[PDB]
Protein backbone atom coordinates (compact mmCIF):
# COMPACT_ATOMS: atom_id res chain seq x y z
CA UNK A 1 0.00 0.00 0.00
CA UNK A 2 1.26 3.01 -0.78
CA UNK A 3 1.10 6.25 0.78
CA UNK A 4 -1.02 8.11 -1.12
CA UNK A 5 -3.89 4.75 -1.20
CA UNK A 6 -3.11 4.48 2.30
CA UNK A 7 -4.22 8.48 2.87
CA UNK A 8 -7.17 7.47 0.17
CA UNK A 9 -7.76 4.33 2.36
CA UNK A 10 -7.27 6.53 5.99
CA UNK A 11 -10.17 9.45 4.60
CA UNK A 12 -12.43 7.05 3.92
CA UNK A 13 -12.48 5.90 7.50
CA UNK A 14 -12.16 9.33 9.13
CA UNK A 15 -14.90 10.37 6.84
CA UNK A 16 -17.01 7.96 7.39
CA UNK A 17 -16.83 8.37 11.12
CA UNK A 18 -16.53 11.84 11.55
CA UNK A 19 -18.49 13.07 8.65
CA UNK A 20 -17.30 15.64 6.36
CA UNK A 21 -16.70 19.03 8.67
CA UNK A 22 -15.75 17.61 11.86
CA UNK A 23 -12.91 15.45 10.14
CA UNK A 24 -9.45 16.97 9.85
CA UNK A 25 -7.06 16.00 7.44
CA UNK A 26 -4.58 16.04 10.73
CA UNK A 27 -6.57 12.81 11.78
CA UNK A 28 -6.62 11.07 8.34
CA UNK A 29 -2.32 11.44 8.50
CA UNK A 30 -2.05 9.81 11.48
CA UNK A 31 -4.63 7.26 10.44
CA UNK A 32 -2.42 6.63 7.85
CA UNK A 33 0.66 6.78 9.33
CA UNK A 34 2.24 9.87 7.20
CA UNK A 35 3.29 13.50 7.76
CA UNK A 36 0.23 15.95 7.79
CA UNK A 37 1.82 17.57 4.88
CA UNK A 38 2.11 14.95 2.70
CA UNK A 39 -1.52 15.11 2.04
CA UNK A 40 -1.34 18.70 0.87
CA UNK A 41 1.04 17.36 -1.19
CA UNK A 42 -1.07 14.29 -3.08
CA UNK A 43 -4.50 16.29 -2.63
CA UNK A 44 -4.36 20.09 -2.99
CA UNK A 45 -7.20 20.21 -0.15
CA UNK A 46 -9.70 18.29 2.01
CA UNK A 47 -12.34 18.94 -0.25
CA UNK A 48 -9.80 17.26 -3.24
CA UNK A 49 -8.70 14.72 -0.43
CA UNK A 50 -12.85 13.84 -0.10
CA UNK A 51 -13.55 13.68 -3.95
CA UNK A 52 -10.26 11.22 -4.58
CA UNK A 53 -11.59 8.96 -1.53
CA UNK A 54 -15.19 8.87 -3.05
CA UNK A 55 -13.72 8.16 -7.04
CA UNK A 56 -11.23 5.24 -5.32
CA UNK A 57 -14.34 3.87 -3.42
CA UNK A 58 -16.79 4.24 -6.39
CA UNK A 59 -13.86 3.12 -8.88
CA UNK A 60 -13.83 -0.67 -6.49
CA UNK A 61 -17.58 -1.05 -7.10
CA UNK A 62 -17.19 -0.14 -10.64
CA UNK A 63 -14.50 -3.02 -11.00
CA UNK A 64 -16.83 -5.07 -9.35
CA UNK A 65 -19.69 -4.68 -11.17
CA UNK A 66 -17.77 -5.35 -14.48
CA UNK A 67 -16.87 -8.55 -12.68
CA UNK A 68 -19.55 -9.29 -12.37
CA UNK A 69 -20.76 -8.54 -15.70
CA UNK A 70 -18.67 -10.12 -17.36
CA UNK A 71 -19.56 -13.57 -15.26
CA UNK A 72 -23.41 -12.94 -15.56
CA UNK A 73 -24.10 -10.90 -19.16
CA UNK A 74 -26.02 -14.13 -20.67
CA UNK A 75 -28.53 -14.05 -17.72
CA UNK A 76 -32.14 -12.44 -17.52
CA UNK A 77 -32.38 -9.01 -17.02
CA UNK A 78 -34.70 -9.86 -13.52
CA UNK A 79 -32.35 -12.77 -12.76
CA UNK A 80 -29.30 -10.52 -13.31
CA UNK A 81 -30.51 -7.65 -11.05
CA UNK A 82 -31.87 -10.05 -8.14
CA UNK A 83 -28.32 -11.59 -8.18
CA UNK A 84 -26.40 -7.75 -8.34
CA UNK A 85 -28.53 -6.76 -5.66
CA UNK A 86 -27.49 -9.94 -3.53
CA UNK A 87 -23.75 -8.96 -4.30
CA UNK A 88 -24.15 -5.10 -3.27
CA UNK A 89 -25.34 -6.14 -0.27
CA UNK A 90 -23.15 -8.78 0.56
CA UNK A 91 -20.18 -5.76 -0.36
CA UNK A 92 -22.01 -3.10 2.42
CA UNK A 93 -22.27 -5.76 5.34
CA UNK A 94 -18.50 -6.94 4.60
CA UNK A 95 -17.43 -3.39 3.99
CA UNK A 96 -19.05 -1.43 6.79
CA UNK A 97 -16.39 1.66 6.43
CA UNK A 98 -16.96 2.04 2.98
CA UNK A 99 -20.64 2.15 3.14
CA UNK A 100 -20.52 4.88 6.16
CA UNK A 101 -18.26 6.66 3.91
CA UNK A 102 -20.48 7.06 0.60
CA UNK A 103 -23.41 8.17 3.04
CA UNK A 104 -21.52 11.35 3.93
CA UNK A 105 -21.86 12.79 0.85
CA UNK A 106 -25.54 14.19 1.99
CA UNK A 107 -23.52 16.43 4.44
CA UNK A 108 -20.90 18.35 1.71
CA UNK A 109 -20.39 21.53 0.21
CA UNK A 110 -22.65 22.28 -2.99
CA UNK A 111 -20.10 22.07 -5.63
CA UNK A 112 -18.52 19.11 -4.34
CA UNK A 113 -21.94 17.31 -4.16
CA UNK A 114 -22.85 18.40 -7.74
CA UNK A 115 -19.34 17.09 -9.07
CA UNK A 116 -19.33 14.09 -7.34
CA UNK A 117 -23.15 13.29 -8.49
CA UNK A 118 -22.14 13.82 -11.71
CA UNK A 119 -19.19 11.52 -11.67
CA UNK A 120 -21.66 8.22 -9.97
CA UNK A 121 -23.82 8.85 -12.98
CA UNK A 122 -20.81 8.44 -15.51
CA UNK A 123 -19.49 5.03 -13.23
CA UNK A 124 -23.24 3.62 -13.70
CA UNK A 125 -23.69 4.22 -17.35
CA UNK A 126 -22.75 0.90 -18.26
CA UNK A 127 -24.78 -0.73 -15.82
CA UNK A 128 -28.21 1.31 -17.38
CA UNK A 129 -27.28 0.64 -20.72
CA UNK A 130 -26.71 -3.11 -19.90
CA UNK A 131 -30.04 -2.57 -18.76
CA UNK A 132 -32.05 -0.76 -20.93
CA UNK A 133 -30.53 -3.11 -23.72
CA UNK A 134 -31.74 -6.36 -21.72
CA UNK A 135 -35.28 -4.92 -21.42
CA UNK A 136 -35.32 -4.56 -25.19
CA UNK A 137 -35.21 -8.42 -25.43
CA UNK A 138 -38.55 -8.96 -23.30
CA UNK A 139 -41.33 -10.21 -24.39
CA UNK A 140 -43.14 -6.69 -22.74
CA UNK A 141 -46.93 -7.14 -22.28
CA UNK A 142 -49.82 -5.15 -23.03
CA UNK A 143 -49.06 -0.93 -22.75
CA UNK A 144 -45.89 -1.73 -21.28
CA UNK A 145 -42.65 0.16 -23.15
CA UNK A 146 -39.72 0.22 -22.52
CA UNK A 147 -39.66 3.58 -20.82
CA UNK A 148 -42.13 2.19 -18.79
CA UNK A 149 -40.32 -0.87 -17.61
CA UNK A 150 -37.15 1.47 -17.28
CA UNK A 151 -39.10 4.12 -15.05
CA UNK A 152 -40.68 1.08 -13.00
CA UNK A 153 -37.12 -0.50 -12.07
CA UNK A 154 -35.62 2.61 -11.38
CA UNK A 155 -38.74 4.28 -8.40
CA UNK A 156 -38.54 0.77 -6.97
CA UNK A 157 -34.68 0.69 -6.99
CA UNK A 158 -34.79 3.96 -5.75
CA UNK A 159 -37.49 3.40 -2.80
CA UNK A 160 -35.57 0.21 -2.09
CA UNK A 161 -32.16 2.06 -1.60
CA UNK A 162 -33.69 4.53 0.54
CA UNK A 163 -35.15 1.73 2.96
CA UNK A 164 -32.18 -0.01 3.30
CA UNK A 165 -30.19 4.08 4.18
CA UNK A 166 -32.97 4.27 6.22
CA UNK A 167 -32.84 0.47 8.22
CA UNK A 168 -29.36 -0.72 7.52
CA UNK A 169 -26.86 2.13 7.45
CA UNK A 170 -23.94 1.96 10.24
CA UNK A 171 -25.86 -1.26 11.44
CA UNK A 172 -23.62 -3.97 9.42
CA UNK A 173 -24.75 -7.25 12.11
CA UNK A 174 -28.54 -6.44 11.48
CA UNK A 175 -27.71 -6.45 7.68
CA UNK A 176 -25.92 -9.48 8.29
CA UNK A 177 -29.00 -11.62 10.18
CA UNK A 178 -31.67 -9.58 7.91
CA UNK A 179 -29.82 -10.78 4.83
CA UNK A 180 -31.60 -14.00 4.10
CA UNK A 181 -34.76 -12.25 4.53
CA UNK A 182 -33.80 -9.02 2.57
CA UNK A 183 -32.71 -11.35 -0.94
CA UNK A 184 -35.91 -13.86 -0.84
CA UNK A 185 -38.06 -10.46 -0.72
CA UNK A 186 -36.41 -9.09 -3.54
CA UNK A 187 -36.21 -12.62 -5.55
CA UNK A 188 -39.92 -12.33 -5.16
CA UNK A 189 -40.14 -8.89 -5.84
CA UNK A 190 -38.30 -9.27 -9.14
CA UNK A 191 -40.26 -12.22 -9.92
CA UNK A 192 -43.31 -9.83 -9.32
CA UNK A 193 -41.83 -7.28 -12.14
CA UNK A 194 -40.95 -10.11 -14.24
CA UNK A 195 -44.65 -11.79 -14.55
CA UNK A 196 -46.48 -8.23 -15.14
CA UNK A 197 -44.00 -6.77 -17.07
CA UNK A 198 -43.59 -9.72 -19.62
CA UNK A 199 -46.31 -11.81 -21.62
CA UNK B 1 -65.87 33.58 2.95
CA UNK B 2 -62.99 32.56 5.00
CA UNK B 3 -62.49 33.42 8.70
CA UNK B 4 -59.88 35.93 9.56
CA UNK B 5 -57.97 32.54 10.98
CA UNK B 6 -58.28 30.92 7.99
CA UNK B 7 -57.15 33.69 6.10
CA UNK B 8 -54.31 33.85 7.37
CA UNK B 9 -53.25 30.25 7.37
CA UNK B 10 -53.98 30.19 3.70
CA UNK B 11 -52.34 33.31 3.06
CA UNK B 12 -49.37 31.97 5.25
CA UNK B 13 -49.08 28.73 2.55
CA UNK B 14 -49.39 31.27 -0.20
CA UNK B 15 -46.00 33.28 1.12
CA UNK B 16 -44.05 30.55 2.52
CA UNK B 17 -44.37 28.79 -0.89
CA UNK B 18 -43.07 32.16 -2.45
CA UNK B 19 -40.44 33.18 -0.16
CA UNK B 20 -39.62 30.22 1.78
CA UNK B 21 -39.52 30.08 5.59
CA UNK B 22 -36.53 32.40 6.30
CA UNK B 23 -37.68 35.44 3.78
CA UNK B 24 -41.41 35.06 4.22
CA UNK B 25 -42.70 37.48 6.88
CA UNK B 26 -46.09 37.95 9.43
CA UNK B 27 -45.92 41.68 7.17
CA UNK B 28 -46.68 39.79 3.63
CA UNK B 29 -48.78 37.47 5.01
CA UNK B 30 -51.23 39.90 6.85
CA UNK B 31 -51.53 41.95 3.70
CA UNK B 32 -52.20 38.51 1.33
CA UNK B 33 -54.86 38.05 3.96
CA UNK B 34 -56.14 41.21 4.75
CA UNK B 35 -55.69 41.61 8.47
CA UNK B 36 -53.71 44.01 10.60
CA UNK B 37 -50.41 42.44 11.81
CA UNK B 38 -50.95 42.08 15.49
CA UNK B 39 -53.70 39.34 14.54
CA UNK B 40 -51.30 36.63 13.09
CA UNK B 41 -49.68 36.81 16.68
CA UNK B 42 -52.90 36.88 18.44
CA UNK B 43 -53.90 33.57 16.85
CA UNK B 44 -50.34 32.39 16.26
CA UNK B 45 -47.09 32.29 18.77
CA UNK B 46 -44.85 33.03 15.77
CA UNK B 47 -44.00 32.71 12.62
CA UNK B 48 -42.79 28.93 13.33
CA UNK B 49 -45.60 27.80 15.02
CA UNK B 50 -47.58 29.55 12.21
CA UNK B 51 -45.90 26.96 9.40
CA UNK B 52 -46.48 24.56 11.69
CA UNK B 53 -50.30 25.02 11.91
CA UNK B 54 -50.26 26.48 8.19
CA UNK B 55 -48.36 22.73 7.22
CA UNK B 56 -50.97 20.99 9.13
CA UNK B 57 -54.07 22.83 7.81
CA UNK B 58 -52.96 21.32 4.53
CA UNK B 59 -51.78 17.51 5.35
CA UNK B 60 -55.78 17.91 7.30
CA UNK B 61 -56.84 18.90 4.02
CA UNK B 62 -55.02 15.98 2.12
CA UNK B 63 -56.35 13.31 4.88
CA UNK B 64 -59.25 14.06 4.39
CA UNK B 65 -59.40 14.04 0.56
CA UNK B 66 -58.41 10.44 1.61
CA UNK B 67 -61.31 9.60 3.96
CA UNK B 68 -63.78 10.61 1.34
CA UNK B 69 -61.93 8.20 -1.26
CA UNK B 70 -61.67 5.62 1.15
CA UNK B 71 -65.36 5.34 1.72
CA UNK B 72 -67.12 6.20 -1.30
CA UNK B 73 -63.97 4.23 -3.47
CA UNK B 74 -63.78 1.39 -0.78
CA UNK B 75 -64.28 -2.12 -1.47
CA UNK B 76 -62.77 -1.75 -4.84
CA UNK B 77 -60.15 -3.97 -5.71
CA UNK B 78 -56.92 -2.96 -4.53
CA UNK B 79 -54.92 -2.25 -7.54
CA UNK B 80 -57.70 -0.09 -8.90
CA UNK B 81 -58.53 1.19 -5.53
CA UNK B 82 -54.53 2.45 -5.54
CA UNK B 83 -54.77 3.59 -9.55
CA UNK B 84 -57.42 5.83 -8.79
CA UNK B 85 -55.84 7.27 -5.22
CA UNK B 86 -52.65 7.84 -7.04
CA UNK B 87 -54.34 9.74 -10.26
CA UNK B 88 -56.49 11.69 -7.59
CA UNK B 89 -53.47 12.79 -5.59
CA UNK B 90 -51.64 13.28 -8.93
CA UNK B 91 -54.69 15.72 -10.05
CA UNK B 92 -54.96 17.66 -6.50
CA UNK B 93 -51.25 18.18 -6.66
CA UNK B 94 -51.34 19.50 -10.42
CA UNK B 95 -54.01 22.23 -9.70
CA UNK B 96 -52.58 23.30 -6.20
CA UNK B 97 -49.05 24.35 -6.92
CA UNK B 98 -49.27 26.93 -3.92
CA UNK B 99 -49.54 24.10 -1.43
CA UNK B 100 -47.20 21.93 -3.65
CA UNK B 101 -44.35 24.82 -2.79
CA UNK B 102 -45.75 25.28 0.43
CA UNK B 103 -44.95 21.77 1.27
CA UNK B 104 -41.71 21.99 -0.31
CA UNK B 105 -39.92 23.99 1.62
CA UNK B 106 -39.84 21.93 4.87
CA UNK B 107 -36.45 21.19 3.87
CA UNK B 108 -35.12 24.04 5.02
CA UNK B 109 -36.78 24.31 8.35
CA UNK B 110 -35.40 24.38 11.74
CA UNK B 111 -35.20 20.56 12.74
CA UNK B 112 -36.95 20.78 15.89
CA UNK B 113 -40.02 21.85 13.92
CA UNK B 114 -39.34 19.45 10.88
CA UNK B 115 -39.48 16.06 13.06
CA UNK B 116 -42.51 17.79 14.95
CA UNK B 117 -44.19 17.83 11.27
CA UNK B 118 -42.43 14.54 10.15
CA UNK B 119 -43.95 12.81 13.19
CA UNK B 120 -47.66 14.11 11.95
CA UNK B 121 -46.98 12.87 8.48
CA UNK B 122 -46.02 9.43 9.75
CA UNK B 123 -49.41 8.93 11.24
CA UNK B 124 -50.61 10.86 8.15
CA UNK B 125 -51.25 7.57 5.59
CA UNK B 126 -51.18 4.84 8.58
CA UNK B 127 -55.04 4.60 6.72
CA UNK B 128 -53.94 4.06 3.51
CA UNK B 129 -51.40 1.02 4.20
CA UNK B 130 -53.49 -0.24 7.09
CA UNK B 131 -56.52 -0.53 4.37
CA UNK B 132 -53.71 -1.85 1.81
CA UNK B 133 -52.72 -4.69 4.59
CA UNK B 134 -56.21 -5.63 4.85
CA UNK B 135 -57.34 -5.88 1.10
CA UNK B 136 -53.89 -7.93 0.77
CA UNK B 137 -55.68 -10.50 2.85
CA UNK B 138 -58.71 -11.15 -0.11
CA UNK B 139 -56.40 -11.90 -2.45
CA UNK B 140 -55.21 -15.03 -4.50
CA UNK B 141 -51.61 -14.33 -4.11
CA UNK B 142 -48.73 -15.83 -6.10
CA UNK B 143 -46.40 -18.58 -5.22
CA UNK B 144 -44.29 -17.28 -2.79
CA UNK B 145 -45.69 -13.66 -2.34
CA UNK B 146 -46.38 -13.16 1.22
CA UNK B 147 -47.99 -10.72 2.53
CA UNK B 148 -45.84 -9.27 4.07
CA UNK B 149 -43.44 -9.13 0.93
CA UNK B 150 -46.79 -7.88 -0.79
CA UNK B 151 -46.91 -4.90 1.28
CA UNK B 152 -43.10 -3.85 1.65
CA UNK B 153 -43.08 -4.09 -2.17
CA UNK B 154 -46.02 -1.53 -2.39
CA UNK B 155 -43.95 0.46 0.50
CA UNK B 156 -40.96 0.47 -1.85
CA UNK B 157 -42.66 1.15 -4.78
CA UNK B 158 -44.43 4.06 -3.39
CA UNK B 159 -41.61 6.04 -1.73
CA UNK B 160 -39.39 5.53 -4.69
CA UNK B 161 -41.98 7.01 -7.28
CA UNK B 162 -43.08 9.95 -4.56
CA UNK B 163 -39.00 10.34 -4.48
CA UNK B 164 -38.30 10.66 -7.87
CA UNK B 165 -41.60 12.65 -8.37
CA UNK B 166 -40.34 15.36 -5.85
CA UNK B 167 -37.05 15.36 -7.57
CA UNK B 168 -38.71 15.93 -11.03
CA UNK B 169 -41.24 18.48 -10.29
CA UNK B 170 -40.24 20.63 -7.58
CA UNK B 171 -40.30 24.06 -8.73
CA UNK B 172 -41.93 23.23 -11.93
CA UNK B 173 -45.62 22.96 -12.43
CA UNK B 174 -44.84 24.23 -15.99
CA UNK B 175 -43.11 20.14 -16.53
CA UNK B 176 -45.53 19.09 -14.12
CA UNK B 177 -48.45 20.16 -16.48
CA UNK B 178 -46.47 19.12 -19.70
CA UNK B 179 -45.93 15.13 -18.38
CA UNK B 180 -49.54 14.86 -16.79
CA UNK B 181 -50.80 12.48 -19.61
CA UNK B 182 -47.75 10.34 -20.23
CA UNK B 183 -47.80 10.08 -16.05
CA UNK B 184 -51.22 9.21 -15.89
CA UNK B 185 -50.76 6.92 -18.48
CA UNK B 186 -47.61 5.06 -16.21
CA UNK B 187 -49.36 4.65 -13.16
CA UNK B 188 -52.45 2.82 -14.90
CA UNK B 189 -49.88 0.38 -16.45
CA UNK B 190 -47.81 -0.05 -13.70
CA UNK B 191 -50.81 -0.98 -11.76
CA UNK B 192 -51.37 -3.40 -14.21
CA UNK B 193 -47.93 -5.08 -13.87
CA UNK B 194 -48.68 -5.26 -10.23
CA UNK B 195 -51.95 -7.29 -10.26
CA UNK B 196 -50.55 -9.33 -12.81
CA UNK B 197 -47.15 -9.93 -11.09
CA UNK B 198 -48.75 -10.03 -7.38
CA UNK B 199 -51.93 -12.61 -8.09
CA UNK B 200 -52.36 -16.20 -8.75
Amino acid sequence: LSKRDAILKAAVEVFGKKGYDRATTDEIAEKAGVAKGLIFHYFKNKEELYYQAYMSVTEKLQKEFENFLMKNRNRDIFDFMERWIEKKLEYSASHPEEADFLITLVSVDEGLRKRILLDLEKSQRVFFDFVREKLKDLDLAEDVTEEIALKFLMWFFSGFEEVYLRTYQGKPELLKRDMNTLVEEVKVMLRILKKGMTK
